[PDB]
């Protein structure tokens, strides 16, 4: 190992900035495709993530093709029509006005997986709880998710259809597991807060009232 | 909704710096506390952090007690002795030479839970995969482990325990799940590379090996 510390004062300027303007982008992507060293740069953010016994039990499909974003977008509208259909009143009113992914004009997506039998038999640290493996991918979708804001680059998660309707499009395994779809684009405006705090559909929630102390519910 | 792009060449250095240097420290933990200012700025940066439907489905446990981190720190040894005794002579022993935590010596922990009935009835997003609500609290970690590098201060996750037993010593209730279990503590010290490849675990799998062309298994 080597000395280390904290970052200057401009260095952690910089990393809650990444962290507190990255927004779930739906609507403002730009047309422009991301360059092929752009999008190694992104990958490689994902790849530097952890993971439980250092499994790295993520996959990333690049799709970048008309044909495809339009079957995995009909795939999104027969899943929304349905989860539409699971509000009633004013509530499913908001929701069939909210943009909830950019599937099509995004000039690229990602579908980024989970191999749950990648590490062997016995994989150190999924001994215990089984869905690790799948967390560790997450982490590897954040750290993308906040290279890409530091690119300028939107990211939006998209997790409205079902699993199987995907893997067929791509043709992903059984032994592997859709964590999330991505929707990628360069964008020159973001919202300030999230756009369903905006829109009124949930506001943020006060931290002081999620923080507990020793025990649950003790503040 | 304003102007936005990418961060300057500066900025997207240092965004960088976190994603390619931040560690899972079990060893290095030191004995000076953080100040409460420290931890309201970790916290709120996992705050920060993207939800299904922005459920926001995250409470955060503090744990400061000798008591509580020893009673935490049994459970983890009963779990760690069954799963070492999952692998077979060469790697067993292997195995048991890691050091998979810093439960006792972290000046702080934090318990990291997802509350599945948060939100309401139904959740958006989170119509199709009901898991869309832990894979946000670990986006939350992630944001955690980055800021927390930024700061100077190392994060360890630990996850070879029997929940059921965590729950009972923090009282966590049934319709609450605990994603995370992150030792915390200033470090000054850490390892250039993943501590898992350092000492013959695992290597670094080539990111070429996972990533896909259009559908799996296209390059
Ligand atoms: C696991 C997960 C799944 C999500 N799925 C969707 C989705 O299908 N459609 C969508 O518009 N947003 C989706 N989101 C984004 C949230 O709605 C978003 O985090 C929040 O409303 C805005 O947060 P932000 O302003 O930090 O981006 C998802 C977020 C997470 C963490
Ligand atoms: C979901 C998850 C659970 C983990 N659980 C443990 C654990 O129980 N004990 C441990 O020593 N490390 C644990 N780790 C850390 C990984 O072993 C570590 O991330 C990997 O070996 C190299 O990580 P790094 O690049 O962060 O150093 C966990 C990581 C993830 C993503």
């Amino acid at each position: 190992l080597t000395a280390a510390g904290a970052f200057s004062s401009d260095e952690r300027a910089a990393v809650y900035r990444a962290i507190e303007t990255r927004r779930d982008v739906r609507d403002e992507f730009l047309p422009e495709p991301l360059s092929e060293e752009l999008i190694a740069r992104l990958l490689g953010a994902a790849h530097q993530a952890p993971s439980v016994g250092f499994m790295q039990p993520w996959n990333f499909v690049l799709v970048r093709q008309d044909e495809t974003r339009e079957k995995v977008w009909q795939a999104f509208q027969r899943a929304n029509d349905e989860a539409a259909e699971m509000f009633s009143g004013e509530r499913q009113a908001k929701y069939r006005s909210l943009k909830l992914e950019g599937i099509r004009k995004a000039p690229l997506s990602i579908c980024v997986t989970c191999d749950r039998t990648r590490g062997g038999a016995v994989v150190l640290g999924r001994t215990h709880n089984p869905q690790m493996d799948l967390y560790s991918t997450v982490c590897a979708v954040q750290n993308l998710w906040l290279a890409a804001r530091a690119e300028g680059v939107g990211v939006g998660w998209v997790s409205i259809f079902h699993e199987s309707e995907i893997k067929a499009i791509l043709g992903i395994p059984d032994h592997v597991e859709i964590v999330a779809w991505l929707c990628l684009g360069f964008v020159d405006r973001l919202y300030q807060e999230p756009e369903l705090a905006a829109k009124g559909w949930r506001q943020r929630l006060p931290l002081e009232d999620l923080v507990f102390e020793e025990g649950w519910g003790v503040r």
